């Protein structure tokens, strides 16, 4: 399965949102 993530940062809080979260947190695959 191919779960496409982005990042996007936060213009306020100057945070790194990525989107799922999951997918930078990685799993047992490695991207």
């Amino acid at each position: 399965n191919v779960v496409p993530c982005f990042c996007v940062e936060d213009e306020t809080s100057g945070a790194k949102t990525c989107i799922p979260d999951n997918c930078d947190a990685s799993r047992g695959t490695n991207p």
